[PDB]
C-alpha cells in the first residue's frame, strides 16, 4: 500500500499540494458520491487539463483543512498508480498480488481511506494477460459493496471507449462531469496561484498578466483546456524572465502581458503582443497598406479592410467570420491577390490564404470532398478538403475561387460558414471559422461589371444587376455574405503602377551579382498592349515576364558573344534586341 | 563517502571537460525548460552533442570568474549518478534499498542544494522512480531518441506533466572543429600532435554527400581519434612519416570498407578536370549530349549559390522513351552515388481513371490510398535522391493540360504535410513522342539546328500554344541504326558471356553473326525492349538446347554457319 499508492493527505500537511480555489459544486458532488452507502465511486470526467487532479488536492486539502463533513472527516486520500502495479509484472499473478494486496490493507483500513485512481482508463485491461481482466475485476466486487470509496478521474472518452464498453464497470462509478471553468472563473483560479509561482520563480507576476494569461489562452490555443494553459503560459513566461536577471528598474521581474502575449505568439503564431510596434502606424492604415499591394480597388479595400477593423475592435459577431466576402467581377484584378494581401496583413503571410477552387467540385457527388466523407465510406478517416485545412490553421483566408463553377449544391455546405462560422467534418468534428475570412471570387456578372464601370461611378454596379440575370433566385446566400464587393477593371493608370513590383522582393538581395536597375520608361507600353487587357484583365502581365524579358538570355548561350553580367534593355524599335558588353 | 558525493570543483583541477561548441540556442532552451515547476523536466530529443554537458560546464563559468557579483550567483546544482545502482547489489529487494536511500537521504539541508539527473529512459524510468517524481521531489534532464520516446515516455499519461520534447536540430561540420581547438591542451605540450584543417573537414564532410543515413558528429569523434592513433603504433609494427597533415590519415580509417580512395571524395575547385574521365567514359565512350548539366549549368549550383526558388539546374533534355533514359539515370546516380539506387519512370499513357489527381504532386482530400499515392508522393519520403522523368503527357482530353505549369515557378513550394521536397539536385529528362517517330529510320543527315525550328513551327500552335512556348530546346536521342545498337547488343551478350563462363563455354560472336538479329531485334514502338527477348528466341533459347543436348562440350569454342529457313549456330 504504501508501496503503490501516493498519500494526498500527507501531501496536503505539508503544503506540498497545490491551492485548489473554486471547484466548490464538483467536490461537494465527489462527496455526495463519496459518501454513498453502495458505489461510493465517483469519477471526476472532464478533458485534459480541466482540474479533475486538482479536486482531489482540493478534497484532501479539504479533510485537513476539515470542509468536510463527518463522514469524511479524517480520511486519507491514497493516490493509487495503474502505473506502478503492471510495472514489474512479469509473471503469473505478480500484479494479482500487487492489487490483492493493496485490496486488503485497504480492507485493515476499515473504511478510513479515499482511493484515488487517477486515469481509471488504466485500470481497464491493466494486468489482462491470459483471459479476462485483472484490475477492474479484480476490484469489481469491492466497488460495488461500496467497500473502497475509488475517486476515479478519466476525460469523457476515455471513459467512453475503456471503462462504457465493460457496462458492469461502468455502473460501478458515478460520473461527476467536471466542466472546464470559464475565461473569468480562471481568474481566480490563477490570483491565488500566483503567489505559489511567484514563490518558485522569485519573479513578481501581474494581475494584468493574469487576466491576459486566460482571454489570450482561451481565444488564441484551442487544442488545450483552460487551466492547463492559462497556467503553463505564466510558467513559461516566468521561466523566460528568470534568463533576464540570471545572465546576459529596465532590468525588470516583472510579468506583464506583453511577456504573455510573447510566449503565445511563441506557441501559435498570432502577433498581437504590444500596441508599442507600429501597430498605431498600422491600424487607421490598415486600408492602404493593402493598396501597397492591391493597386486601385478602392471599393475592395474598404469592405475588406473596414470589417477586419470591425473584428479588432470587438465588434464584430463571435458566432460569425470575420469577413464574408463574393469577390464577383473580372479576372485579374486584384481578386486573388487582396487575399494574399489580406493574409499578409492580418496573420502577417500570405502562404496562410486556403485558397480553394471550386472548378473541381462541378458535380454533386464532389461535395464530400471538401467536407468529409461519413462514417464507413472512402475517405472518411482522411477528411475534407476544407474542414481539415481550417483545423490546420484557423487562422486564414479562404479563397474559394470561381463559385459560379461549383455545384449549386456546394453553396449549401456554404451557408453554415458564413451564418454561423461552423462546418462539421464528415467525422462529426465541427471545425471553426470564426478567425477566417471567407472570400469568395465569382465571374457570374463580370460581362455587366467590366462595361458599366467608367460610366456608373461606384455604386451602381451593386444595384440592379441583381435580378435579371445574377444572383437572386437563390436567395439565401446573398444575404449571409457580409459584403457584396464588385471589381472595376483596370485601367493604364493601374497597371504602370501595378507592374512595378514584379522582382521588388527579390530586390533586397542580388545586388553585388551585377544586378541593380532603375525604372526604364521607354518599353512601358510593351507590356502594356498584352497586358493591359479590357476582357481578359490583368494576369497575362505574368506571362509577360516569362515571354518578353526572360527569353533571349537562357536559351541564347551557345553563339557566343552574350554573356551575363550585363542588364538588359527594351526600346520600342524592330530590334531583335541586341545586348552590348 | 564514494557513490552519491560528486564534487565539481574538480573539473577544473583535473580539466575533464570537453567543451560543447555551437548549441545555445538549444540549450539556453533546456533552461527555460528547466526552471519551470509545471513540466519542468527537459528530455533532450535527437541526434548527439549536449547530453547533459551542456548545461554543468556552462554553468562555472560564470561564477567563479567574477563579472557578475556574488549577491546574484549561488545556482550551483550538480549532476548525475548512476554508476554503482546495479553493481554490487546482490539480492531482490536488496538492491532496492539504494535506489530509495539515494533520493531520501538528499533532504537533509531543507533543499539548500538542488540536483539534477541524466538519461532516464531505461525501466529507472518510471517504475521506482515514478513516486519521486510524482511527489515533487526534484527535477531531472532526461536524453532519449524520437522512436524511444514514443515508445515509453508519450504514450504514457503521467509523465508528459513532467517531461517535454525537447528536440535539437542537426548540427554543422564545425562541432568537431572547436573540439580540437581546446583539446591541445592535451595533445602538443606532451605529444606534439598537430591536426592541420583539412583533416578536421575530412572526417566530417560525409552527411549530405557521402553517406546520409547516419549522424554526423557521432562519425566525427571517432573517425579523428583513430586517424590521430597513427604515430605511436604504427613506429611498434616490427622522409620517415608525414609529420604534414593530409587528407591521409582519415582515408586509410574511412576508406577500410568501401575500396575508393581520396581521388573523388573533395571535388573541388581544380578536380572538375578530374571528374570528367572516371565512370562515366569507361563502360560507355559516349553519353556526353547530358555532361552539360556538370560543366556550364553547375557553377552557380555547388559554390554556396544553389537559390532552391527558381530553376539554376534545371537543364532541359528530351528524346524518345526506352532508348537511353533510365540508363543515364542510373549512370548518372552512378557516377555520383557510386552503386545503383534510382529508379524512377513517370508515363502518362495507357490509364483512364480519376487516379491521375494524386499523381501531379500529391494528394488533396477526398481521395484512397495515401501511403503509396503517385510515384513522386513517396519519392522524397524513401530517400531524397531521385531523377524525376516526364512522358506521354500530350493524349488525354485537355481538361488534363494545364497543370504542369504550377510547379516550376516561385509560387509555392508545394510540399504535402510540412517537410520539405526536392529543388535543387534534380535533372528532369522529359520524352518527345510527337512526329520523331518517322525519323527513325536512316541516319544519313540528321538535324541538329534544322530540327526544332522549321519542322516545329507549324505543327504546334494549331491544337495547344501553351507547351513550347515555354520549352523550346530539342535534341534528338540516337537514331536506331546497326552499330550503335551493335554495341548495345554487346552489352547484353556480355552479361550472357559472364553467364556462359561460369560453366566453361567462351562464345565469340562475329560483325556479321550479330546484326543477324537486326532483322528481328528494335521497335521503333517499344525502343530497345524487344532487344531482350531477341537474344532468347534467336540464340540463347537454342544455345541451353545444345548445352544441354551435350553437343557443346565445355572447352571447345564454336563457330556458326548459314543455313535453311531457320537461322540458328549448329556445327
Ligand atoms: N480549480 C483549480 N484551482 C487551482 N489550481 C487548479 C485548478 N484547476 C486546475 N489547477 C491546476 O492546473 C493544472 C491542471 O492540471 P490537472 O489538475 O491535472 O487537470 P487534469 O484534468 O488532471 O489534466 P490531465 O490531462 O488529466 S493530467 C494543475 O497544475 C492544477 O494544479
Ligand atoms: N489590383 C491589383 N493589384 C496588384 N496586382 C495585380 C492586380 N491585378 C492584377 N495584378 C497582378 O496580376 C497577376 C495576376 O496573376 P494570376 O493570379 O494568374 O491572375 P488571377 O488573380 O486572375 O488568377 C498577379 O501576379 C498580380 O501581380
Ligand atoms: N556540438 C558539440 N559540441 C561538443 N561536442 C560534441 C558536439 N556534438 C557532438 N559532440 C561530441 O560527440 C559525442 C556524442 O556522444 P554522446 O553524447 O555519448 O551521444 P548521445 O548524446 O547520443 O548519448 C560526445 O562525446 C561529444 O563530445
Ligand atoms: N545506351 C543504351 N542504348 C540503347 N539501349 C539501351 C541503352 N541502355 C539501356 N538500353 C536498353 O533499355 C532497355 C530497357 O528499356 P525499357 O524497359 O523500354 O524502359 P524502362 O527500363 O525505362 O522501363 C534495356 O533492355 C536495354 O537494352
Amino acid at each position: 500500500l504504501k508501496k503503490y499508492t501516493i498519500d494526498l493527505t500527507e501531501r496536503a500537511e505539508q503544503g506540498k499540494l497545490d491551492p485548489v480555489i473554486g471547484r466548490d459544486e464538483e467536490i461537494r458532488r465527489t462527496i455526495q458520491v463519496l459518501q454513498r452507502r453502495t458505489k461510493n465511486n465517483p469519477v471526476l470526467i472532464g478533458e485534459p487539463g480541466v482540474g479533475k487532479t486538482a479536486i482531489v488536492e482540493g478534497l484532501a486539502q479539504r479533510i485537513i483543512n476539515g470542509e468536510v463533513p463527518e463522514g469524511l472527516k479524517g480520511r486519507r486520500v491514497l493516490a493509487l498508480d495503474m502505473g506502478a502495479l503492471v510495472a514489474g509484472a512479469k509473471y503469473r499473478g505478480e500484479f494479482e498480488e500487487r492489487l490483492k494486496g493493496v485490496l486488503n490493507d485497504l480492507a485493515k483500513q476499515e473504511g478510513n481511506v479515499i482511493l484515488f485512481i487517477d486515469e481509471l482508463h488504466t485500470m481497464v485491461g491493466a494486468g489482462k494477460a491470459d483471459g479476462a481482466m485483472d484490475a477492474g475485476n479484480m476490484l469489481k466486487p469491492a466497488l460495488a459493496r461500496g467497500e473502497l470509496h475509488c475517486v476515479g478521474a478519466t476525460t469523457l472518452d476515455e471513459y467512453r471507449q475503456y471503462i462504457e464498453k465493460d457496462a458492469a464497470l461502468e455502473r460501478r462509478f458515478q460520473k461527476v462531469f467536471v466542466a472546464e471553468p470559464s475565461v473569468e472563473d480562471t481568474i481566480a483560479i490563477l490570483r491565488g496561484l500566483k503567489e505559489r509561482y511567484e514563490l518558485h520563480h522569485h519573479v513578481q507576476i501581474t494581475d494584468p498578466a493574469i487576466v491576459a494569461a486566460a482571454t489570450l489562452s482561451h481565444r488564441y490555443i484551442a487544442d488545450r483546456q483552460l487551466p492547463d494553459k492559462a497556467i503553463d503560459l505564466i510558467d513559461e513566461a516566468a521561466s523566460s524572465i528568470r534568463m533576464q536577471i540570471d545572465s546576459k528598474r529596465l532590468l525588470r521581474n516583472k510579468v506583464t502581458d506583453a511577456e504573455i502575449a510573447e510566449v503565445l505568439a511563441r506557441w501559435t503564431g498570432i502577433p498581437v503582443s504590444r500596441m508599442m510596434e507600429s501597430e498605431r502606424e498600422k491600424l487607421l492604415r490598415m486600408e492602404q497598406e493593402l493598396h501597397h499591394r492591391v493597386i486601385g480597388q478602392n471599393e475592395a479595400v474598404d469592405a475588406v479592410s473596414n470589417a477586419i477593423r470591425r473584428s479588432r475592435a470587438g465588434l464584430a459577431d463571435p458566432n460569425r467570420p470575420i469577413g464574408s466576402f463574393l469577390f464577383l467581377g473580372p479576372t485579374g484584378v486584384g481578386k486573388t491577390e487582396l487575399c494574399k494581401a489580406l493574409a499578409n496583413f492580418m496573420f502577417d503571410s500570405d502562404e496562410a490564404m486556403v485558397r480553394i477552387d471550386m472548378s473541381e467540385f462541378m458535380e454533386k457527388h464532389s461535395v464530400s470532398r471538401l467536407v468529409g466523407a461519413p462514417p464507413g465510406y472512402v475517405g472518411y478517416e482522411e477528411g475534407g478538403y476544407l474542414t481539415e485545412a481550417v483545423r490546420r490553421r484557423p487562422y486564414s483566408v479562404i479563397l474559394l475561387d470561381e463559385v459560379e463553377k461549383a455545384h449549386p449544391d456546394v453553396f449549401n455546405i456554404l451557408l453554415q460558414v458564413l451564418d454561423d462560422g461552423r462546418l462539421t467534418d464528415g467525422q462529426g468534428r465541427t471545425v471553426d471559422f470564426r478567425n477566417t475570412v471567407v472570400i469568395m471570387t465569382s465571374n457570374l456578372g463580370s460581362d455587366l461589371i467590366q462595361e458599366r464601370f467608367g460610366e456608373l461611378d461606384y455604386a451602381h454596379m451593386k444595384e440592379l444587376v441583381l435580378g435579371v440575370v445574377s444572383h437572386n433566385f437563390r436567395p439565401e446566400f446573398i444575404n449571409r455574405i457580409d459584403e457584396v464587393v464588385v471589381f472595376h477593371p483596370l485601367g493604364e493608370q493601374h497597371i504602370a503602377s501595378i507592374a512595378q513590383i514584379q522582382l521588388k522582393r527579390l530586390y533586397k538581395r542580388l545586388e553585388e551579382r551585377g544586378y541593380e536597375i532603375h525604372i526604364s520608361d521607354e518599353a512601358l507600353k510593351l507590356l502594356s498592349e498584352n497586358g493591359y487587357d479590357p476582357v481578359y484583365g490583368a494576369r497575362p502581365l505574368k506571362r509577360a515576364i516569362q515571354q518578353q524579358i526572360e527569353n533571349p538570355l537562357a536559351q541564347q548561350i551557345l553563339s557566343g558573344e552574350l554573356v551575363p553580367g550585363k542588364v538588359i534593355r527594351l526600346e520600342v524599335n524592330e530590334d531583335r534586341i541586341v545586348a552590348v558588353q
